[PDB]
């Protein structure tokens, strides 16, 4: 369906303090609009608009919502072709933990940028660890 | 849920300037190993033939080989209909051989993200 790199995969491991944690509720939201908004504004700091869209007092716009996905096989909660652009711009997404079985710790938002490399298809898949 | 898979066919030396088409085989693949008996390789063999002519209908994408030698498929789907999806990677413009690549139950299941193809001369 794609001559020119379009999409990638990004699979979230909920592991436990070597140890697989299914039946966990990963929501990711497109933040593309709102994060480059804000970066545009604090002047080029990319880190600091991560940490920002990152927080629990970010509401994310309800049309963002993307999948809803439950950790299965190894704690793997696979997000398949998401877009690299939203528009003419690199996508960003933000993934928040919505629902967890009782005694399962919280994990922290995690707001990932389709940074150039992606963007020119050097990679199918992007495997991310949350702490927390 | 795994709906599609990327294809990268590396043509090396990397030979870049190179058309590779991909074409859906998935009826007439499952025709042949319903017929043969469920002899997957015998029906991936004949599908790979210069004597097989594929439906007109069936050609999805033509592609250059760039960077090393790759020729990028990307969001190729895992089924075609209600059936596991089978494609044919020809060289269309020392020629390469033709690949038939079956998105077998591990493709389906989601495990792999990308399919890295090295043809033979
Ligand atoms: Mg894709």
């Amino acid at each position: 369906a794609a001559t020119v790199p379009t999409t990638v995969d990004v699979v979230l491991h909920k592991l436990l303090f070597d140890v697989p944690l299914n039946g966990v509720t990963f929501t990711v939201y497109d933040v593309t609009a709102d994060f480059w908004q804000l970066v545009s504004k604090n002047g080029g700091a990319i880190e600091v608009a991560q940490t920002t869209l990152s927080q629990d007092s970010y509401q994310p716009a309800s049309s963002s919502l993307i999948a809803q996905v439950v950790t299965a096989g190894q704690g793997e909660a696979y997000f398949g072709d998401l877009p690299l652009r939203q528009g003419q711009h690199a996508a960003v997404y933000l993934f928040k933990e919505t629902a967890a079985p009782k005694n399962i710790e919280a994990s922290q938002n995690l707001v990932v940028v389709m940074s150039s490399n992606l963007q020119h298809g050097n990679q199918s898949r992007i495997d991310l660890f949350p702490k927390n």
